[PDB]
């Protein structure tokens, strides 16, 4: 089997993007979050306290005749951005561009954080990172391309995320057409239950490649680029009037300068990020002081390549028996 789902960004600075997704019988549709680095697909929902929830799509799965709680089962996560939600677990019927998992598990949030309830087009999160880091308790529970591998006709997803415009995500299939030369794979370790890999390498605008291995994780659930602090000074110190404000909480630079690019090695390949994808735009309205899309990691503790480097490339997320990733120019 296959699938193929529209994935949408969510506002005019893609801060992230939104896929509809399929739960119960008859069908709710929920446009949720796409997040390779969590692996709980968990949905507002009838039993959201009534206070937090503010313009979203709502599960309720006592009208869906497929749904079935999964008894004594809790779930409860924190990101890396702070926000965290928890809850209750059915399972149900996902399907995701026509391909179908029955026995998700579905988790359902009691409570969310208020950065979720502030954003009305995010109806909750599906994880594509290792089954491992899923939160379900006391019975760990699988993430839906986990359920779907083994029917698929390959055991792979690919991301086409867009810039300033929709993208696609894939399910079972390479889509030949949606890339440009060859695709790079490169080792993945699962360690950590993310899909971390080892970069060779950057450039700033056209300047020289830097050789340098750096180890960080494809996060389509994260909006910027987070790289070690050398790279970061390097790159801001090409923008005139470019700094790091601890007010604002990174680098920001003057809404009248134009980016140069960033380039990301893959193996012996070369992933091009242009500048324009690097400008998140006014820190707050009205102002000529914008923020970068790349950012320092210094202070999470792992590199993150999220959807500002991933929307420049087609990537494959090979989920083979030894997984790998796969970047291709497009």
């Amino acid at each position: 089997s296959t699938g193929s789902a529209t994935t949408t960004p969510i506002d005019s600075l893609d801060d992230a993007y939104i896929t509809p997704v399929q739960i119960g019988t008859p069908a709710q549709t929920l446009n949720l979050d796409f997040d390779t680095g969590s692996s709980d697909l968990w949905v507002f929902s009838s039993e959201t306290t009534a206070s937090e929830v503010d313009g979203q799509t709502i599960y309720t799965p006592s009208k869906s005749t497929t749904a079935k709680l999964l008894s004594g089962a809790t779930w409860s996560i924190s990101y890396g951005d702070g926000s965290s939600s928890s809850g209750d677990v059915y399972t149900d019927t996902v399907s995701v561009g026509g391909l179908t998992v029955t026995g998700q598990a579905v988790e359902s949030a009691k409570k969310v954080s208020s950065s979720f309830t502030e954003d009305s087009t995010i109806d909750g999160l599906l994880g594509l990172a290792f089954s491992t880091l899923n939160t379900v308790s006391p019975t760990q529970q699988k993430t839906f391309f986990d359920n779907a591998k083994a029917s698929l006709d390959s055991p792979v997803f690919t991301a086409d995320l867009g810039y300033h415009a929709p993208g696609t995500y894939n399910f079972g299939f390479i889509d030949t057409t949606a890339y440009t030369g060859s695709i790079t794979y490169t080792a993945v370790s699962t360690k950590q239950g993310f899909w971390e890999w080892t970069s060779t390498g950057y450039a700033v605008g056209s300047g020289t490649f830097k050789s340098t291995s750096i180890d960080g994780i494809a996060d389509t659930g994260t909006t910027l680029l987070y790289l070690p602090a050398t790279v970061v000074s390097a790159y801001w110190a090409q923008v005139s009037g470019a700094k790091s404000s601890s007010s604002v909480g990174g680098y920001v630079f003057p809404c009248s300068a134009t980016l140069p690019s960033f380039t990301f090695g893959v193996g012996s390949a070369r992933i091009v990020i242009p500048g324009d994808y690097i400008d998140f735009g006014p820190i707050s309205t009205g102002s000529s002081s914008c923020f970068g899309g790349i950012q320092s990691s210094a202070g999470i503790g792992i590199n993150i390549f999220g959807d500002v480097a991933l929307k420049a490339a087609f990537v494959v997320f090979n989920g083979a028996t030894t997984p790998t990733l796969g970047f291709a120019s497009k």
